């Protein structure tokens, strides 16, 4: 729409597209921060709306906001949550480090929309004020950190954790099924003593179980909300019960154990909870990286690789099955590792009463949660559930290896066993061929003595 | 549009939305790689089209493609370049590590579109084939790396460099203007010997000039194109003149010094040129980080900070002017540092004949180029061009410092000078007050002897 | 020299040294840089050998004579008697096989002497057959890494963290009544007490402690008993739990046998995770150190709200210039921990099948970070934090110089009017009061009674 | 002990040591970890003092007697006579003030003895007044950093890089005729010669060399002469160029005076950049090392296309198990360089106003990376690369075992038919020929004449 609407702020009047619900400040920012393409994530946008919704409810309970104005704001917020205004937040991540502009973006959209809900119009003659009504008892300084933690905790709890548990269950099932399949071990990439495929996969399982616990230990710190500290953490200009009540309201509507941060100065001056929580994520990224690599190497082939297992072929060189799911997963794992550095740099750069590296920190954090959750979901349904062992290939490899000589020790002694091993290795023979060439035992004895199942 | 079109590939038939120009493979990928929100950058998409356009022209010149089919493909490519099909590439960055799926995405869109251009229809009865016609003489393996370098070089040359030069010119102008303004130096954050504001800004200037040269040194390696190496770099299934001709065509249509890579094995097996080029970028990120910080600290205030300079107030606590432009710039600088780690990890993970961490590498690389270019453009026009010195504040600071005592040495000796310095420091006085209290000189002599302009 | 030998033949080793043929061979094959195994890792490896000897003896696998000799030789390493006996570089075999053999040879040679025997090929104690009994480099090195890591965190890092926290806690309490100007985006903002600001530093350190403590249980899991590939082939069924108990006994740390030996050998997951908590602490310390040095900047042209002890001599003619050296040392080592994290992440992500072979590098970085953080906190504490003092005059001067206090006037005069004097003060370069009085909007008496900074 | 003193008073220093009061005071204030200044940096700092003495003498600022004594003392440091005289930790003042004083005191004390004088407060040469004449820690440390950096890259890193390149170049030439199976996404792909594959490694190293060479000119710029804040206050107008010339003369490296002293003191930009080229080299080496060890995996259940020298002894009963130890050492140090880059980036981005105070940490990481890469290439070269040999039988077995060769049949039989035998071979577990013959689509003679792998 070409038609503009004149809105204004302390700096003056500016044209805003008539069909949009934002105001003067959102428009100024839009024109001042034309940097790249990254905008606020939908999960962050919704957490911002949830925060405003909680503040409105509590402001009402304290008699700071009229029931009508408060219910209108609460209703406009629900529409945002319902995904009806996704097009109303055009601000880039690369804005003011406190996220002030996005806070104002939400204030204006909810003010203009709540006005209409009250039978009013959007624009300078609206019924609900962005600052006085929607931003009542708040500050960008304590609102953005609160929205960051709301989004972070819900994404970990609702997206990440469930997917982690599912993959764990799948691998655990595979572990039990392939428990009797003995295969050759590999240390340093060299042939080593045997182990069952099931024991090897149980390693992947335990890795995932351990990761779940570390992620869980990081949750309580993220559950601490900064809401109530206002500008510098002192809580100047708020009701003494506000902080506690707003945390309770949030916990109630989200069903997540949110609590008000015991120390508001720590809450506003740092992103510590997120720096630490992401530490657990880079840990999971390292574990997934290893699992994905094992999968693609074990499935490499079909003729000139390892080929011990087969994975589902998901897209259309006959046996050439590229491990695409493993490639997407390993790629996003590198991404999480980089995001950690950006997060650490931003987290270590706080100055005095406020850390102003927040949009970047939440941008990286929520991306890692999406990548990990979706990555595990994809890898699980398109690869993990269909992993199958190539029994013929596994057996062939076992029998062609020199690593089984050890079973001859108790029968013919170490020196003769080592001799057979040396002969086979020098002559390019199998242990059985070398053993028979030497005449140290019959084929029947070899077949009876070397049972890889007793490894 | 709910209506589907049945398309098919080696794996079978699949429904594709009737209103879209993609095919069966793009549809399968879409459904298999539902991971996060990152899709191919527009600059990468256009570079892919440019590559296909060059291959078509050359295939024609070699009599491998009919003039009509080749011109149709060339015309469809131009529409992509014109921005008419931005909605035709829905594939995530998190796909097959070779970028095979996006290569196929371009093949199908151009095949279906060129068909229509020839009076034909889109779908299984199209006139132009994705594989046989559009992907003629190519492989995803050598096409994606080529598209990566095309995008990379053009973004550096057309976006990054020009903005760097502009900021440099602005600071250079500011350097000359404030050449006579003496201010107090700061080492370790402590008051130090004086220097002009202009000398201090000249440091920023030289930093930018040096960065320009490093970025320039990285260009020739990025200019090397992999096109012609095909699957493993041997150039199997191509015309002996192909590689050279396709590089010449690209150079001609883009006006960039593109050359065919002397070693195709290095070109396909690694992202080395990009790992190195990004090294120069993380260097510029470090330099910009320092310049931005100096700017915000020097402008901190208005009463309780340093306040030596004033910057343009771009948005609507009277003198409270938040350095938002500096905050956006410092944030994106951390981002570039993280992108470097993700890039290094992907670049070091090649295996044998092909590196399969490409989409992630180009995703991070192009983001850093956008952030740096746009960041400098924004910082320059919304801050750098309006930097002004607070002469009164600067002078006040100079006169209140103990660092000017050194000018008394040649007149009254070191011991008396050091005595005055100690008195002022212990008693919280100014050098002049301490000097007069002691009676070592008159105010007229002090005013004549301590001339900060001769620092 | 002396002549020792192995399967590849003989090689001359300096007679005055206790290491053998394999250590000598490695010394010539891995001549990379100057980094060697740190003492804490050498001790952990010795402790691991000591525990293996006791258990092997208990299981009737080793003779009491040999077992006691091995433990005695091991106690001498812990006592610092053989530091010069471990010359191997960090940059060796990814499994730490070299260092495992270096310990086996040194321990076997010395254990021979202790038994009336001699060092060298005539020795009474066999490095492979005796000292390395029931073990493998694959499960021994990872065990040594966890022992060194858990003990370093418990005995060095945590105590120093607590101490620094107690110190900062005393300071916040002491300065609970000093009101100062707040700063957001580096700009003047609303007031807060110096004590409140310091309490933020305290809360940060307290949170970090619980974070570090959450990483300990995974690091306490030992690989010993997993043997070559994790199966435990060639070990007594009780070996794994017994050696874990023994180690817990002699170190007084809660070590346990890893529930899954495959995960224990194929990865360095516990350290990748534990190090996550450490880089988190590094980010926090960086912020604290920066606040301190910025607040102490000056003496005349900075912020100068606090003073810190001057530890280094200064120029006679330049009194007042006190460089925040401890802050510089701390910020530098913090950048180091961040880099160490990346190196560890890459190694931790690079395991293949049954064994991760990036171990010496991983432990090298991990132990360095613990060392840096522990000593860094101690130094910063004793040489800086304990001596943080406020420059009360400077703090008040800035407080009464800012326009931020105009908010108190709003409750006593219309927003626009209160803002009016603020505009004048700002534009004329006057203070809030001077502007208020000149504008005739109030008297000195009522102004002073309205603008109470101690009431936030 | 001996009693030395400074502005803060006196302090006892061990009599058998040449350092003074400030070094002794720092030794007690900066007790952090175990990292000290590396020899190359100590030498660079001595060289810097040597050059400053000659120039000061030439300008008539220092007496020939004192100037020559200072240079002689400096030559003794280069000769390794005083390594034990520099005990200061890396984790000190961000400007490297301590180490600058450590050198001044050691040099002054020794220069006194050299002049018939004595060490201690009775010395004839003053550390501050003489050895540090016309200088400042602010411009001396950055200069020492560049001297150490440029020389390390030129004398150690580059020669080793070239050598390793020449070796790999010989190998590719030698194996130019050995056809092997290609691998993309880890899957069997079209053929390429072993020599072509190795040529990729060569091209990578050659590109890295030009990249490293592009970073040298910026590192060659010296800060000496900028003095305290970059203005050059208290220096003779020709001092900066003269000392730069002197240094170029004695080191034989192309050092020049930094065009802009403000950029030189306020940043570590040249090293942040130069290190970018180094992490690039680290990424390349990582890939090369991984290819080598994967290609040599086995002996029976891996790829086994090549064999590499067995440098460490092995179990008698386990012949064939040759762990790629040099590859493990190289991959580990590569992860290290990546981490070092992050630490340097953080320090390089943290400068404030006139001086960057994250220097000791930056140079600590930079010199370590050069050290790791240089020694790493040497070790990998002599102990691995020179001995890379192909397992021709294994290579052919895999080649004739893959279905990838069916492409040659297409030109002699319809796509679908050629694909038909491929389907059967794959499904039945047969080879291309066995399937082709069993399907009766051709005879052994014509098959063998059509499938020529040596013709790509």
């Amino acid at each position: 729409m070409n038609t503009v609407r004149s809105e204004k702020d302390s700096m003056g009047a500016i044209d805003v597209p008539a069909d949009k619900l934002w105001g003067a400040q959102t428009q100024r920012s839009l024109e001042h921060f034309r940097i790249s393409t990254e905008k606020m994530p939908t999960s962050l946008i919704h957490a911002l709306a949830l925060t405003k919704r909680a503040a409105a409810k509590v402001n009402e309970d304290l008699g700071l906001l009229s029931e009508e104005k408060a219910s209108a704001i609460r209703q406009a917020a629900d529409e945002v949550l319902a995904g009806q205004h996704d097009d109303e937040f055009p601000l880039a991540i690369w804005q003011t480090g406190s996220g002030t502009q996005s806070n104002m973006n939400m204030n204006e959209v909810l003010a203009n929309r709540a006005s209409e809900l009250l039978g009013g119009v959007r624009g300078m003659e609206r019924k609900v004020n962005p600052n006085d009504d929607v931003n009542k008892s708040q500050s960008s300084n304590d609102v953005f950190p609160t929205a960051m933690h709301v989004a972070a905790l819900l994404a970990l709890r609702k997206q990440l954790i469930p997917q982690l548990k599912t993959l764990t269950q799948t691998l655990n099932e595979k572990s039990r099924a392939f428990a009797d399949i003995v295969k050759i071990g590999r240390t340093h990439l060299q042939d080593a003593t045997p182990l069952t495929l099931g024991q090897e996969i149980s390693g992947w399982v335990a890795m995932l179980e351990h990761n779940l616990k570390h992620i869980e230990y990081s949750l309580p710190h993220v559950a601490e909300l900064a809401l109530g500290g206002t500008a510098v953490g002192t809580g100047l200009n708020t009701h003494p019960e506000y902080a506690r009540r707003v945390a309770d309201e949030l916990a109630v509507i989200t069903c997540a154990p949110f609590v008000t941060a015991p120390n508001k100065f720590e809450a506003l001056a740092t992103c510590d909870a997120l720096v630490q929580a992401h530490g657990a994520l880079k840990g999971l990224a390292a574990s997934l990286m290893k699992i994905a690599n094992d999968v693609r190497w074990l499935a490499s082939g079909p003729r000139c690789g390892i080929g011990e297992i087969s994975i589902p072929e998901n897209e259309p060189m006959p046996g050439k099955v590229n491990p695409t799911q493993c490639e997407a997963l390993t790629m996003l794992c590198c991404q999480v590792m980089g995001n950690d550095v950006a997060i650490n740099m931003g987290g270590a750069s706080g100055n005095f009463e406020l850390n102003v590296f927040r949009p970047m920190v939440i941008h990286n954090f929520l991306q890692s949660v999406r990548l990990l959750a979706d990555g595990m979901e994809s890898f699980n349904k398109h690869c993990a559930v269909g992993i199958e062992p190539n029994r013929e290939r596994i057996n062939q490899l076992l029998n062609e290896s020199l690593m089984l000589v050890t079973a001859l020790n108790t029968h013919i002694g170490y020196d003769k066993a080592a001799e057979i091993a040396k002969k086979a290795h020098k002559e390019g023979l199998t242990l059985k061929a070398a053993a028979l060439a030497l005449g140290y035992l019959s084929e029947a004895e070899f077949d009876s003595w070397v049972r890889p199942e007793q490894m």
